[PDB]
């Protein structure tokens, strides 16, 4: 019928959801564009995906190709701009070769290719005259790109590069859109010329004929197999690729940063390689933004279902969302979704700054921008992945059904923790940055940026919190001092133990676990500080900033409790004060409780996008669960196929 | 071919693996029977399951019926006993109706049926002349069984029970084997007679005809839909069931503890009601035991792959370091390896408890019933939660390749996770433990002292006011130092919750307000139990060169890991100082370095066949990369280099013909 059975929950909102929608979107323009394209996608039959778990691999892949072709057509017929086109693909919500073509193939050519190469290849790529992928990872090397085995040797006699896969472990493995779609690809391999290896470089290589799509000579290509989850990435043709002395023109090597003349000499271009932040600053900011998007979808579903599902506490039973355990599990995730959203905005400013930095030839803040962004990507993706699975558990047994929308969300998102850098490896980079920074404590150098709080090491290392009552934990200065002292203490303790070993790189390895935790503490401090900073801005809407303030401190006090041991080790926070922080946290859960549903409605997700029976906008769950069950292929017949051969003989006692 | 790439790793072992295998199995008999049946399943083509993710729902279900039928045949042709049959189904490793028939339907009739009911129905069930399922859960009620809406009203004039589904939410939902297989089922509904509701009772109801499998009159049954993961529980026909005033003979009501005369009189039997909890203590015991099974599988895979995978740390010109050498990898994996053994041993203890409770229960001795229930519920919650998270963490430990279905980890996680919800929601179960702990605290050792697993709660004297004597890292390897720390931490948290409760006018209101705190205290109590049982295990005589030593390493890794993970809880007691906490961390680090060379052998002790593990990354011989390529070729998407859909959806795009 469409009647909203959560209207009573929404009426509890102490703020206008419409205003919060703008805050979440980031601006009115962003909201309007996304909302329009979203409705557009939802109203198009070709983009349906509620039966995505009832199709075979082949059928799922073909259906994906169809959606992509249809999307391209709609973009042209509707004359959608870049922004709208990007939102269209976003709401189609189905991993496809197109994501890598536009997301890695093109960008790789723009930043690593010469102007002429860009003119030629970008012209073909932008008009879909060719389809490319990013072939970097191999069977034996993913995170350690410097260890790639694929080789590219120049042939002075033919002025061509010989691309070869020395061993089976040198085979490309994982590239999206490589398995069956891409006609071309940017292949990364060891550059070899004049009998010398000059490291990893990118080379454009045609994989398939543009006439029959058949693999070119000496090219071995295919899909790597089924991946985790029903649907999810299985719509993507992640593939492998091997070269048997494949030849490509010399000028097919991306030569913006370095080039190889006809003579075969390697010549590092005069371009500042420090401008390679197009693959590790903006890209990671989108990853951090994607985390808020993924987490918000999961929290939206779990919040609505928690307000619908009643169990125990009876006549009528209590809504599970009323239970403090449900809140202590769900509300921190709702706070994290907003926290990551805002930290994602700050990362947009950092990009505009780092870009502003590579202008005046200032590379003084690059080291911090690298570790900061790397640590944030690791922190948010990890927290988001865990939160999505937790949201599934918060839905009890029904969350185990695919139609709940949670199982596939986790499966499709989890790769974020590995691609573009293993989460642990990335945090080790932050640990190295923090150790190099602490090594400056007492040197006289004034640390700036996210490490500026290290200048107050004198006070932070010997502090004592002035907290005397629960409400004191709502003071930004009190919370910030707590997190800074915690992070500093942890980093200083690591540095001190690191000087207790003879070999520096040895002690580092021996303490990797402690180093990662110190790095995480630093990253959480950053997220907490950016949420507080966001609250200083002018946010319109009655009661809006009050709810954001509630979420800000729920996030901070939740992490305080989760990592209580770190704070208590610093002795700048006592157990009594920790207990008071816990009382404040509980009080914050109660204040947010009535605003819960409206806070996820602010995400403005359509039922089509959420693709969840439990998280339906109208709260009409149970009837929809039954409706979906009937659609399962196992219900195509009353008596199962296999009854006569494998059941009746048993029941009838005939073996 | 036949080379063992992990040969060197296995030579690093500082203990004899063959002896550790016996420890894991529990005995030489258990080990022998399992090893034999395991090989028997692996060698049978009908039991292939590495292609499971390439089957449609229908083909997967049909294949499941085939495997179960073949199992019945093999048990008869091989003349296998009950133990062997159980091990057979265990290694077939495929969720199916058979699990509920033997695991729930039968146990229900045995513990709730009358002597006359048991020999009539169990004779049918044991011979499989009927196939039953456990139909309790409904759309609207799972954890809260007392809230079930299905009704069973007696009809004196016909001597029948009228089973009915009041509303859509009253529909049975989730029962394994109900969807398409079961012909009968034990249905739970509110017993209605003489115009009174007497609560939830069990009733036997026939769902399908034994001649053509057609649903009986007024019976609406079907499958509830596709579940999380490729394969996994999708071979199981979990279903829904609605009754439109279905009628069954009055004698089809399980009447061992409750009778209903021909005149509709509700009369309790002479059998103690508590003589039913004996089965749940069993089912929960099997769940805990299952936790070690699933966790060890995941850890075996991640441990072997961690020894094969090399990344970064290149020394000898290109020779990169095995990831298992990195402390972060060890800190994430070794605690799970330690937990696998910890859960195995706590599972052994829970078995002993099952018997003990069952014995005394047969003598109307319900003195330890309250404790038995708390431990079981809490351990079921603790182990399943830790195992589920541990399995997913093992997948992340395998980096990118762990995302491939052929790594064996994605399906293992999906098939295992239901463990955190079935038999009671994990958080709900821990709240029951909290209530038990609060009552125990309420009884201040004045009336009858705390014994069993709560005995420590009696020594609140020095506990709530201790100061560990730890002065050196090595001190954290002392059992009394560890136990004292965990007992104090748990008792302290519980006593604090009790005090905070006492300051509320309405005790139930306070309980609800502090739910989160109560669950944390209950978890600390359950962890103490696991730690204490592992330490107790080491007090036994365990033969084998270096065997006990390695178990000792794991024992303290488990304890010290939890101490670190929940550091905040211990530092609040003032019985542990930050300096002593830092010493525990140093000891933990050292234990990792000691376990490192023993890692691969410690997972080989599980004695899993490659067929059972069904993992390319975790292959016994470590021949990962070549096998990954081999598996990729089997995907249907590789049936052709040019994908179907190319002509319609790719060519037109590449030619600007949209
Ligand atoms: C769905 C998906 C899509 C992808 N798409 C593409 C693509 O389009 N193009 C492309 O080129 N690639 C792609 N990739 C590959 C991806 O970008 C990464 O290169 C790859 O996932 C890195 O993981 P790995 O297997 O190398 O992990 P590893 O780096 O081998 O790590 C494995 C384990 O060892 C640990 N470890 C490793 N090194 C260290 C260290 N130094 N210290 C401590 N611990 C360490 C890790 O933490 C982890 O526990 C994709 C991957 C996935 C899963
Ligand atoms: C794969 C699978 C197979 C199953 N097979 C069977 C079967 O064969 N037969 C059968 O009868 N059933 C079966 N079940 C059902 C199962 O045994 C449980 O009854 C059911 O999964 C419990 O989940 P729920 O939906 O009731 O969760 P709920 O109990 O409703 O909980 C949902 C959320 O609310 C929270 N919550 C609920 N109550 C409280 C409370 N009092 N205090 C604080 N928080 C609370 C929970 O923590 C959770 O976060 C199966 C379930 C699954 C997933
Ligand atoms: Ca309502
Ligand atoms: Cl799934
Ligand atoms: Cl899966
Ligand atoms: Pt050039
Ligand atoms: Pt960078
Ligand atoms: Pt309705
Ligand atoms: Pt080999
Ligand atoms: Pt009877
Ligand atoms: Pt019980």
């Amino acid at each position: 019928e469409g009647i909203d059975h959560l209207a009573d929950e929404r009426n509890k909102a102490e703020f206008d959801v419409e205003d919060m929608k703008i805050v979440w979107a980031g601006s009115r323009h962003a909201f309007e564009v996304s909302d329009r394209i979203a409705r557009l996608v939802a109203s198009d039959p070709v983009f349906e995906k509620s039966n995505r778990a009832r199709l075979s691999r082949k059928e799922l892949f073909k259906s994906t190709l169809r959606k992509c072709a249809h999307a391209f057509k709609r973009i042209i017929e509707l004359r959608l701009n870049e922004e709208e086109a990007g939102r269209l693909r976003h709401f189609i919500d189905q991993p496809a070769y197109v994501d890598l073509h536009w997301g890695m193939f093109v960008p790789a050519i723009k930043g690593q290719g010469t102007e002429e190469q860009q003119k030629k290849w970008l012209s073909l790529a932008n008009k879909m005259q060719i389809i490319g992928c990013y072939a970097q990872t191999e069977l034996g090397h993913g995170s350690n790109v410097q260890g790639l085995e694929t080789t590219a040797t120049l042939d002075p006699k033919t002025d061509e590069f010989v691309i070869h896969t020395p061993t089976q472990t040198a085979s490309k493995w994982w590239p999206g859109g490589l398995g069956k779609v891409s006609t071309h690809a940017v292949v990364y391999a060891r550059l070899i010329t004049n009998g010398k290896d000059y490291g990893i470089h990118g080379f454009i290589v045609q994989l398939r004929s543009l006439e029959d799509h058949s693999p070119l000579p000496n090219i071995t290509v295919g899909d790597i197999g089924t991946k985790m989850g029903n649907g999810a990435y299985n719509s993507m043709d992640n593939g492998f690729l091997m070269f048997d002395h494949v030849r490509i023109p010399r000028d097919q090597m991306l030569m913006r940063l370095s080039k190889v003349t006809r003579e075969g000499e390697y010549v590092p271009s005069d371009v500042p390689k420090q401008l390679v932040y197009g693959t590790m600053v903006y890209v990671r900011q989108t990853i951090v933004a994607d985390a808020s998007n993924a987490l918000s979808r999961a929290v939206c579903i779990a919040t609505r279902y928690s307000a619908v599902r009643r169990q125990f506490g009876a006549g009528i039973e209590t809504q599970v969302i009323d239970y403090k355990t449900q809140q202590n599990r769900l509300f921190p995730l709702l706070a994290s979704a907003y926290a990551f959203r805002f930290v994602g905005e700050w990362l947009k400013w950092l990009y505009t700054d780092v870009t502003e930095r590579l202008a005046a030839s200032d590379f003084a803040t690059l080291p911090e921008a690298h570790a900061c962004t790397a640590g944030l990507k690791s922190l948010t993706t990890t927290a988001t992945a865990d939160g999505i699975e937790e949201c599934r558990k918060l839905c009890g047994g029904h969350g185990y059904l695919w139609c709940s929308g949670l199982p596939e969300l986790f499966a499709v998102y989890v790769p974020a923790c590995t691609y573009e850098g293993d989460n642990v490896v990335l945090q080790l980079q932050v640990a190295r940055f923090l150790m190099k920074t602490v090594a400056q404590l007492g040197s006289g150098k004034v640390p700036v940026g996210t490490t500026a709080y290290m200048g107050r090491a004198a006070h932070l290392l010997q502090c004592r919190s002035g907290v005397q009552k629960a409400e004191d934990w709502l003071n930004p200065d009190v919370v910030l001092e707590a997190f800074e002292a915690r992070a500093l203490r942890m980093a200083v303790t690591c540095a001190k133990n690191l000087s207790k070993f003879e070999n520096q790189e040895q002690g580092f390895q021996e303490l990797l676990a402690d180093l990662v935790e110190a790095a995480i503490a630093h990253c959480q401090l950053i997220v907490v500080s950016k949420f507080i900073a966001k609250l200083e801005q002018d946010i319109g809407g009655k009661g809006v900033k009050k709810q954001l303030n509630n979420l800000c401190y729920i996030y901070a006090l939740y992490l305080l409790h989760k990592h209580l041991g770190d704070f208590l080790s610093t002795n700048c926070i006592t157990p009594k004060q920790a207990s008071l922080a816990n009382d404040q946290l509980r009080s914050l859960y109660t204040q947010v409780r009535p605003n819960a549903v409206a806070l996820v409605d602010a995400f403005n997700y359509t039922d089509h996008y959420l693709n969840s029976v439990l998280g339906r906008y109208d709260g009409n769950v149970y009837p929809k669960l039954f409706e979906e069950a009937l659609k399962d292929p196992l219900n195509d017949s009353v008596v199962p196929d296999g009854y006569q051969e494998y059941l009746r003989p048993v029941l009838q006692q005939q073996l």
